[PDB]
């Protein structure tokens, strides 16, 4: 089994065209303000409900603010920062393997994720699991489910 990290819920409905059997891991701590995350919460939220995905929730806390903020080139540690906290809850949840939408993801550096899961992998002792996942056509796939869902697709990364 393996656990995901969900950045948001566009790059999940990318993702679930590939993936089977998979818990999914909504925590960023990097999106701000408040009323930005439960709006990126809630759409991530009627995608669960609409497909039955298992979907838990995060901590999203000032404290869980400031953590993030001290470590966070900057993307590369926010991402690192981000992954870390899901290989830790794979751990503890039993997953052998975890992974992160982030890798549906149109914009971002595909050699960078990897990389960092990588690192990660190393030291939790959980199997990242690397998809160019995007590919299969699933991104288009992704537009057009976004839009029949009428799913909110973002403006910008999240952090301020
Ligand atoms: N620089 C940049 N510009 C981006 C995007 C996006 C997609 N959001 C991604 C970014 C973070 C999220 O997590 C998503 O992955 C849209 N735009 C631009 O904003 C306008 C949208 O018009 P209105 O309907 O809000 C339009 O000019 C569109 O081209 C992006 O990523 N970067
Ligand atoms: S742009 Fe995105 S990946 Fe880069 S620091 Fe901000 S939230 Fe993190
Ligand atoms: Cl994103
Ligand atoms: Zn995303």
């Amino acid at each position: 089994t393996v656990l995901i990290h969900v950045c948001c819920a566009p790059d999940l409905l990318t993702t679930i065209f590939h993936v089977r059997d998979a818990e999914f891991f909504f925590y960023n701590p990097n999106i701000q303000p408040l009323s930005e995350y439960e709006k990126r919460r809630e759409a991530v939220d009627k995608v669960a409900n609409h497909f039955s995905l298992n979907v838990r929730y995060g901590e999203y806390s000032t404290e869980e603010i400031r953590k993030w903020y001290t470590a966070v080139k900057r993307c590369e540690r926010c991402i690192s920062f981000l992954l870390e906290r899901t290989a830790q809850e794979a751990r503890k949840r039993g997953h052998e393997s975890f992974s992160t939408t982030l890798l549906a993801s149109p914009r971002k550096n595909l050699p960078m994720i990897e990389n960092i899961g990588k690192t990660i992998e190393e030291k939790y002792g959980v199997k990242f699991f690397f998809k160019n996942f995007r590919k299969g056509g699933a991104y288009q796939e992704g537009v057009r489910l976004s839009k029949e869902l009428g799913i909110y697709r973002q403006n910008y990364c999240g952090c301020v």
